[PDB]
């Protein structure tokens, strides 16, 4: 009866890492675009 | 024992939550100010 809220809140959980990445990989291209439009600012 | 077992993947998807949220509203100002052709951004 327990075993449930693992497996709802885990697939949700699982899907939340994928879809941060999802949205981290669009970042990164906008981040690539930023230094290719610009100087960018020179963190790293 | 199973209380914390709701509240261990619960507060890990409390935090994913979190940050995909900043990750959203840093993504859309990436991409705005990249296109409007820009130099440097906060983003945090």
């Amino acid at each position: 009866d327990f075993k449930k809220l693992y497996e709802q809140i885990l697939a949700e959980n699982e899907k939340l890492k994928a879809q941060l990445h999802d949205t981290n990989m669009e970042l990164t291209d906008l981040k690539l675009q930023l230094e290719k439009a610009t100087q960018r600012q020179e963190r790293f």
